[PDB]
């Protein structure tokens, strides 16, 4: 089977799974795996969310710089469709398997064995990806995958699928040149590494053994490929996923979701979806500029409770100063000030996340290259310049993004009000945007949804989007209601000094609502007022003993 | 004339149903009834809530009637009572004297009721039950007097549900014109068309009332007052009867019988549906603070949205008395308002006035001078129970907030041990309500208050809020505004800063109160609180 090393380039679809148990470093570890996969295997065109997952019963920064170059070559360029991947999804006719393919009944029994053999032989942070690969075979990829593992040194990368193939290779152990040969074909090579690998490649199963048995795997695949149907499976990934969840409720009285949590990432750390309402402080430099003043306003917001600061330099209501001249210097003064540290040598938890509210590629490029920002807040949902998406992946870094719905601009917005179906048009729009970024290899868990309150919505439509916010229960949700006219509209009425108060207080009501609907991030001017509110509500929800209400009631009834 | 007009004075327990279907005058019609019951029939020792109720067929001339009522031959003793033996006898079903009217047995009663029911085959009813310790000899005499009461009011229906433990069914009652006069004269100082009109009205008498078992609005009311009660003719206790009726309505048909039969509380003279609105009570602390500035503050608050104003002259935790602070302020306001020049046509815009006092003398003056509507007693009428006597006038009833505290503002933070915090307080409030109810204060006029920050550590004030659902059946009134415990919640110019956080923390509780359907919140910052409620209300208004 020597044509494994054929230099004739193929295009292949491979679905991977990546797991670590280092919680403190999950983001860092798994985004490092991702970058290496991108570098050494092909193009990432789908990813699941990050999940904290329970088991199924019951120096990187310096090593990143010097890395063997790939023999293949990278285009960060954008794509609309993928013909190969579309074929993988429908199961369509793909070139026959290089390796020998076992049949389904033969495959099932081999996997029966491996599960039971390991059943008897007796926190996870999981992620799936889809690779468009220039690798000819799953085994060659497994050689590379395990070399990726080996250099990273903690990190487990499996191969869940390879095209439509059904494969169970029992006898595997091979030439320490054959390993050198595979790794000569794809990576531009510069000794103890291979030794550890020959031992580990005992066998190969395509699809993976625990594909249909580990919940955490179904959970990841249900994000990426809900409709996929391998010949090996009884049903589509989503149906399996549903049966698993349904069946765990009927037969064990367990909701399996409870111990397996969806994660979104803002900067470098895990955030559990729906578990915290984060405050985002508004700094509109636009509001003859005062960069010293505006940076103290930034610090004012940090001490007031904001986890995230949102900075932009355009007006939503200006003679000759540019957007860049408004935001880059303030951000630079912030980085300068913060960095002349006076408080701690352990300030890895205390730093505010910085978001830039821009649609301009050039602004965001300058920011990213000067390490000035963490999050792109793009109110066009990257529709003004999709190339901006490219600036979200550096060689090692990833950046997170807020995608927001609007129509038109502040001057034309208020008229652009007709929707076929308000709630679902806006939801469908955003999922579409997410599909695009995900196709272009923006990690799904780094993408935040924003419905764009007051942007091309009548005030009753702003209210209605809020009435139906549960529609984002599956998603990181970032909203901005602060000081907008729809809040005022709700009120049954020196006159406009009262109006400003009535508006800030009505905002605080949406803070509460947002707290109960479990919104991930809220974009507010009045950071103190909001944090106060959130603190009280968080306290009222901290129940020391969760079923004491019924106990105490019975204690009273029998006096 | 025989043993019906017998000179021996008796003490009987009677149970009454009160009904009207004028919605706007529901309170005025039914309390007129309550007064007339209290004047002519005996002593009111229990009442149900007020209910807006689905029909089960299956004008200021009334204030002029109160100025011309003939005198009762019997007395109103207003002294407080702790006990009523006849009443405990009624509930236990122990025995009173022989019935003066011929009784029938269970079999025969059931037949004759079912005879009436079968033979008997758009606006809501406003319903109320009462227990009366009565000096009337028998149900027939009592029904006669009831009819006089109904006719005087000219709109109203008063039924006898029980009368002692008697089972009576008298079929073809024929009463002579001079007999009714004689019955009426036995109880009322009579000094003409009324009595000729009554002669027909009484065709028969049934005890218990025919529809007792068969109308939901009846079991609803009785479930408040006498859940344990089991008359011989009944197949189970009031509560079980009520319960079985709720569950049966959910299987037999698919209705939640609760949804359309609503519980009502009364703040002044209007209906409030329990749990349908979170009202704002504006705090006016008058602690020499001059009447003019304060009355302006009252006006600022009404425009800012307050439904109720709560005026207090006492410190919370010199040479000026409580009366001299509060009474003048309330006198100026009564006057200033009566300049209704902006509105010669609107008078329902008037704020309800709450007096935050415990001193009998202060409230007496307020009451004598129609300066207030509600007593806000922070001791729950514990400190001087005589104050309960001032909530009834001949024609008015006043509403009362009953707050829980221990000790005084100095002793307070040390009186913090509770076996079962949530239910100790609740049961304390229930005990206190039972005590006003026994003394003839309408149950639907009593609001509950957990007393946040009064003999409560900060975590206990939080715990009480966390368990506010415990008052889902009750009219609930809370005061969190600018209390120390709000600040306890917060994580970390100093003085005004913490002050801002505390007002905003209070708006968080305003939000929580909204979702928990709290009936009244006592706040300093009215405009701010009204803004929160308005937005939350909007988000909840799913109408297209
Ligand atoms: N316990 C009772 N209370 C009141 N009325 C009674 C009672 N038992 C029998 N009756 C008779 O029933 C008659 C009907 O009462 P009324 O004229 O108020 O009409 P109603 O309200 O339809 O009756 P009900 O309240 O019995 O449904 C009374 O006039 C009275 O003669
Ligand atoms: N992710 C995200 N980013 C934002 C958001 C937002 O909601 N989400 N909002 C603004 C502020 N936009 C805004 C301000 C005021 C109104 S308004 O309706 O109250 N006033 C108007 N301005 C122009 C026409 S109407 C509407 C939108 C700026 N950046
Ligand atoms: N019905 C009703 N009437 C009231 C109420 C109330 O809650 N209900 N509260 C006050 C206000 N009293 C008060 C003010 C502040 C505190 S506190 O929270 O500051 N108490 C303290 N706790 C610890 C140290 S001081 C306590 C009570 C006055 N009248
Ligand atoms: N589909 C597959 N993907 C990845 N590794 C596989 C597969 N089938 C068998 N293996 C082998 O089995 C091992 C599984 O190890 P682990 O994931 O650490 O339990 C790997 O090291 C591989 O050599
Ligand atoms: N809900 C309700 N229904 C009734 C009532 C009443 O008081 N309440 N009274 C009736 C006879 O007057 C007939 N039907
Ligand atoms: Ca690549
Ligand atoms: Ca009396
Ligand atoms: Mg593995
Ligand atoms: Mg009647």
């Amino acid at each position: 089977q020597e044509l494994i090393l054929s230099e004739e380039n193929k295009t292949n679809i491979a679905v991977l799974n990546l797991g670590t148990n280092d919680r403190r470093n999950a983001v860092l570890i798994l985004e490092t795996a991702l970058h290496l996969v991108e570098k050494y295997l092909g193009k990432i065109i789908n990813t699941s969310y990050l999940y904290e997952t329970v088991p199924e019963y019951i120096y990187i920064n310096e090593l990143m710089q010097n890395l063997e170059e790939s023999k293949y070559e990278e285009n960060k360029e954008l794509i609309d469709k993928c013909e190969e991947y579309e074929t993988f999804l429908k199961n369509g006719k793909v070139d026959n398997s290089i390796l020998k393919e076992v049949n389904v009944e033969n495959y099932l029994l081999e996997c029966n064995n491996i599960i039971v053999k390991n059943d008897e032989i007796m926190y996870f942070y999981n992620l799936t990806v889809v690779v468009k690969t220039f690798v000819n075979d799953p085994l060659s990829m497994l050689v590379v995958i395990k070399y990726i593992e080996e250099l990273m040194k903690i990190i487990d990368i499996d191969i869940l699928f390879f095209n439509d193939f059904t494969i169970f290779m029992k006898n595997i152990k091979l030439e320490k040149n054959m390993i050198y040969k595979i790794l000569s074909k794809y990576i531009h090579l510069e000794q103890e590494i291979i030794n550890n690998m020959v031992d580990n490649i005992e066998f190969l199963s395509i699809p993976h053994v625990y594909t249909t048995h580990r919940y955490s795997i179904l959970l990841c695949l249900n994000d990426m490929i809900p409709e996929y149907k391998h010949n090996v499976l009884n049903n589509t990934i989503r149906c399996l996923y549903n049966k698993y969840v349904s069946r765990m409720k009927e037969q064990y009285n367990i909701n399996i979701k409870e111990n397996n949590k969806r994660i979104y990432v803002l900067k470098d750390r895990i955030s559990y979806l729906k578990e915290k309402t984060n405050i985002v402080g508004i700094l509109n430099v636009n509001y003859f500029v005062e960069p010293k003043r505006a940076v103290q306003r930034m610090f004012e917001m940090i001490n007031e409770g904001a986890s995230v600061i949102d900075i932009g330099g355009e007006s939503f209501g200006n003679p000759k100063i540019s957007e860049r001249d408004l935001v880059v210097p303030v951000l630079q003064l912030f980085q300068k000030e913060w960095n002349d540290i006076k408080n701690k040598i352990v300030k890895c938890d205390a730093k505010p996340i910085i978001s830039i509210d821009t649609i301009n590629y050039n602004v965001f490029k300058e920011c990213v290259d000067n390490d000035l920002v963490d999050i792109l807040n793009d109110i066009s949902a990257c529709t003004n310049n999709p190339e901006i998406i490219k600036l979200l992946k550096k060689k090692n870094k990833f950046y997170s993004v807020v995608l927001m719905h609007k129509r038109g601009n502040p001057h034309t917005m208020d008229k652009l009000t007709n929707y076929d179906n308000l709630v679902y048009d806006i939801k469908n729009y955003l999922e579409q945007r997410l599909n695009f970024l995900v196709l272009n290899g923006i990690p799904r868990y780094r993408i935040l949804f924003d419905i764009g309150l007051g942007f091309a919505k009548k005030h009753d439509q702003s209210i209605k989007l809020l009435q139906n916010i549960h529609v984002y229960d599956e998603y990181p949700l970032f909203i901005g209601y602060s000081r907008k006219r729809f809040i005022t509209h709700c009120m049954n009425d020196d006159k406009d000094q009262l109006l400003y108060q009535k508006n800030i207080c009505g905002g605080l009501a949406i803070a509460s609502y947002s707290y109960y609907k479990k919104v991930d991030l809220i974009r507010v001017h009045d950071v103190l007022e909001t944090k106060s509110v959130l603190d009280v509500l968080t306290k009222i929800d901290q129940v020391k003993d969760p079923n004491s209400s019924s106990v105490d009631k019975l204690a009273a009834a029998l006096e």
